[PDB]
């Protein structure tokens, strides 16, 4: 029984995170797509044109549409990649038999989408993002904000239990990249009859030191999924420091 995964990554990552965790999923016999975001990764467009939610999602909802009509994918998406799926799910819940969040923000569609970062910035502290940097761009009558990841920030609270390769590795490939806060501000919320009707599992990672467990946890309990697992050992970089783990918990919570 082939399954079709679809993988999605988070805020200034890119499709290269899961290069590990891509042939494990072929190996066990299934095709897998993994995305960049517009201006993410190899993606040609630049940050500074990307002043909505919709327009940086886009490369995922191509392939939503492209998606035949015999056939569902199963959804993973890790941190912001969270709001992504959400998307998908409002536009194309036939296509999907299940949404996995890992350690990511799982959207409610009785809140509005600006409501998981609220509740993020509620629990941790403003200076989470050590030696990260944040400038405003677009337009300066709303303007956008973007981020740059911080090598230390990386090093200690998302690849601490990664080798120093991939660490290095996303160094070397890391892009700016937004949470479009202002523009999710605005945005349509998601519905219980579309988001909701597609069915949800959440990944744990423990050691995740940039979204902390009590926080996936929440997420968890106040919103709920069908299926939960839990990786022990993984940091926020699940699918690099424990890639095995990562597809043991996806083909079990898929098939």
């Amino acid at each position: 029984q082939q399954k079709h995964f679809v993988l999605v990554h988070g805020g200034c990552l890119g499709a290269w995170i899961w290069y590990k965790l891509k042939p494990l999923l072929e190996s066990a016999g299934h095709k897998v797509t993994a995305v960049d975001l517009s201006a993410a990764g190899i993606n040609p467009r630049r940050l500074d044109e990307i002043h909505t939610f919709r327009d940086y999602s886009e490369p995922l909802m191509e392939v939503m549409a492209s998606i035949p009509p015999d056939e569902k994918v199963v959804l993973l998406g890790h941190s912001f990649g969270g709001m992504s799926l959400g998307l998908a799910m409002e536009t194309y819940p036939e296509k999907i038999s299940v949404a996995v969040f890992m350690s990511a923000m799982m959207p409610d569609p009785n809140h509005s989408l600006t409501y998981p970062f609220e509740k993020y910035n509620e629990k941790c502290p403003a200076d989470m993002m050590l030696d990260s940097q944040f400038s405003t761009y677009g337009n300066p009558e709303n303007p956008g904000m973007s981020m740059i990841l911080g090598p230390q920030f990386m090093a200690l609270k998302m690849f601490q239990n990664c080798s120093v390769e991939d660490l290095e590795l996303a160094k070397m490939l890391t892009r700016p990249g937004s949470l479009f806060f202002q523009d999710l501000a605005k945005a349509k919320k998601f519905s219980t009859e579309r988001y909701g009707s597609v069915k949800r599992a959440y990944i744990f990672c423990n050691e995740d030191k940039s979204f902390p467990v009590e926080f996936q946890k929440w997420f968890v309990e106040s919103v709920g999924a069908d299926k939960v697992k839990e990786i022990k050992e993984a940091d926020a970089m699940g699918m690099l420091s424990q890639p095995r783990e990562v597809c043991k918990c996806l083909l079990d919570i898929s098939d």
